[PDB]
């Protein structure tokens, strides 16, 4: 049986709160390409938006923050986001206890955010440790990443492929 998908392709969200261990602008620019990244592979559009509220909404927070899953401080869970639904369905929350960053030091919120956005869209975890959702944090350089067959074959299985035209 599966969890539950979007019913709907376009899809909004919004950065509640900005962390301040990075840029304002790449934080927006990390957030918005691992949307990209899943645009790339199904029909799904998203976007952002600023006042109103969304489907997926964004979210910094350290320890209990309002949800059924406290987060742990400095380490252990990096973030966690919930399946499709309304509400706190679809939400993406990174853990404000680490380090977010843009490179291989800390935790890099573009692969973390790819890997989030995966579960915010119904994917839970893959056994291939080539693919995005395998739950174990690797970086790798952001040009370079890509995701494995089993990402790909597993968001499809969700929202089918894209679609021209
Ligand atoms: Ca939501
Ligand atoms: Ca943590
Ligand atoms: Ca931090
Ligand atoms: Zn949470
Ligand atoms: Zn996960």
């Amino acid at each position: 049986m599966m969890g539950p998908v979007w019913r709907k392709h376009y899809i909004t969200y919004r950065i509640n709160n900005y962390t301040p261990d990075m840029n304002r602008e790449d934080v927006d620019y990390a957030i918005r390409k691992a949307f990209q990244v899943w645009s790339n592979v199904t029909p799904l559009k998203f976007s952002k938006i600023n006042t109103g509220m969304a489907d997926i909404l964004v979210v910094f927070a350290r320890g209990a923050h309002g949800d059924d899953h406290a987060f742990d401080g400095k380490g252990g869970i990096l973030a966690h986001a919930f399946g499709p639904g309304s509400g706190i369905g679809g939400d993406a929350h990174f853990d404000e206890d680490e380090f977010w960053t843009t490179h291989s030091g800390g935790t890099n919120l573009f692969l973390t955010a790819v890997h989030e956005i995966g579960h915010s869209l119904g994917l839970g975890h893959s056994s291939d440790p080539k693919a995005v959702m395998f739950p174990t944090y690797k970086y790798v350089d952001i040009n370079t990443f890509r995701l494995s067959a089993d990402d790909i074959r597993g968001i499809q299985s969700l929202y089918g492929d894209p679609k021209e035209n």
